[PDB]
């Protein structure tokens, strides 16, 4: 199908912008718990692993992820 090609560019644009951000996160997130660092730390992996399949749902599935744990260091930043 012809938007699955685009489809397939948006994820992996959208998903390589949040990939850009884990070591901005990992840094913020070096003083709490591990859990933080290794949730980013395995996302990273997987992120990467998605980009290199170019497999649309992997893709949208380490986006997901990725924005979780940002969301979740974010909330523990800002008490």
């Amino acid at each position: 199908l012809t938007e699955s090609q685009f489809h397939d560019k948006r994820i992996a644009e959208e998903l390589r912008t949040l990939l850009n951000k884990s070591n901005v996160y990992a840094l913020a997130a070096g003083s709490l718990n591990p859990y933080y660092k290794r949730t980013i730390m395995m996302n990273e992996y997987r992120a990467k692993a998605a980009l290199k399949k170019n497999d649309f749902v992997s893709m949208a599935d380490a986006k997901v992820a990725l924005e979780k744990i940002y969301k979740e260091i974010d909330e523990i930043i800002n008490r």
